[PDB]
């Protein structure tokens, strides 16, 4: 095989909007510093606080097993929400590292256009989005706190684990899933630079990320960050909010109340 | 679940070009009647004959297990080749029935711009592309012959078969593959309208399309088409050319020589 010059994620657009949660919202376009046009929802909930939920690789803002519940949860807590698709995902433009530019653009859009709605900004990321949340908490000054649910710490190891499950499929399904494996950053370096409140969540039934990996991130970061916390759960990858919704929302709700005001 | 408003196929771009086969080629853009911009290779091989190889759903012109071999084969036979990505696949534009418009646009581009290179036009399709080849042979007058390798005859049944294999995967892989199942036309109607040479190829180890389905298409069409042929092979879906390359190329080469001149 000769490899792949380029592998763009699938684009999945769901069939619900914040209207289905009984919240008014705007469809907006956000432009990044490298001129990528992102698609998102601006959901003005009458707050001076905004939380930005970040979806995973190959996912989108619609993912019903974690994005719909987290957006509903955030709005019911009274926060404003900006929820956008990462580049090349969902309805966003761009051809498929750079997702930090997407988050920076979203924060800039809030500060430029709705500063009164974004006096405080928090981030919640899932899977790939949890890595972007971690990077954002380090590099984006306007973010005051972050939740990182199932962050891959060792991208190569996580990639290799996924591959272990490809052996079982029929050949047509294999050639479908393989390019995204091959398409699939030093995460631990961020343990030195994150000094802001951080809530790490990792599940024991996660077949992509080991609890030991997130535990080591915690052990390193806690020596320079007095507000990092770790929750080890009994759920699969990014599905604590699905399997343990009451506890996830209680704990994350308390964390956000603590830092968002 | 609320369903999917829209599911765009993954975009897979490989790392080979016709230069790697030692053939000069042009990167071209072809515009459909509904204004979709397709990407393709125009490979002028000094012939008055062009063959158009059509890839499958979620695939692209690069697929190394059938598209690279068929393009190499066609060029070594001395045919010109126009090889494009269907809408929303590979490098082609469009948001994801309509693939017949893509084929019509390719044929129009040849006839408009290179009529001397396309005195005869043949089509070879694989999987979804084989359905488009069948439809093209019926509806596009400029096409003189077609090869349909592994055409789904009953799209709903083929879709249902694929789903049988989803039960085995870990939950993260499932939510990845499911939208394309749900996203996934009366094919047998074409048995009445196809009157031009048609080579049907179907494998016994095909887990998506039953040999009986393609056999029934053959039985119906042969009463109005004196030049339809059927080859039942021992290969998996679209992989006769991979498992039996010499026989595939010998038989398809003879078919094309018979009709292309």
């Amino acid at each position: 095989h000769h490899g792949y010059k380029m592998v763009n994620p699938p684009r999945v657009v769901g069939n619900w909007t914040p209207k289905d949660l009984s919240f008014e919202y705007k469809d907006v376009e956000i432009t990044t510093e490298d001129n990528v046009k992102l698609s998102g929802w601006w959901i003005d909930n009458g707050s001076d606080k905004t939380v930005i939920p970040l979806h995973g690789y190959t996912s989108s803002r619609w993912a019903e097993h974690y994005m719909r519940p987290v957006i509903e949860f955030l709005l019911k807590e009274g926060y404003n929400v900006l929820a956008f698709d990462f580049r090349a995902h969902g309805k966003s433009g761009g051809k498929y590292d750079k997702e930090i530019l997407d988050l920076k653009a979203g924060v800039k859009w809030l500060k430029d256009n709705y500063p009164e709605k974004s006096k405080r900004i928090g981030v919640i990321g899932f899977s790939m989005g949890a890595l972007v949340a971690i990077r954002g908490l380090s590099e984006v000054k306007e973010i005051c706190c972050g939740v990182a649910d199932s962050p891959p710490i060792y991208l190569d190891k996580t990639g290799a684990r996924g591959m272990k499950y490809f052996a079982k499929l029929p050949e047509w399904l294999y050639s479908f899933v393989k390019p995204f494996s091959e398409l699939f950053i030093n995460v631990l370096n961020y343990t030195n630079s994150i000094k802001k409140p951080l809530f790490l969540i990792i599940g024991r039934r996660d077949t992509l990320v080991k609890v030991e990996e997130v535990q080591e991130f915690y052990e390193r970061n806690k020596h320079v960050n007095p507000n990092v916390e770790l929750w080890v759960t009994d759920a699969p990858h990014v599905r604590t909010i699905q399997v343990f919704p009451e506890e996830w929302k209680s704990r994350v709700g308390e964390f956000l109340k603590r830092w968002m005001g």
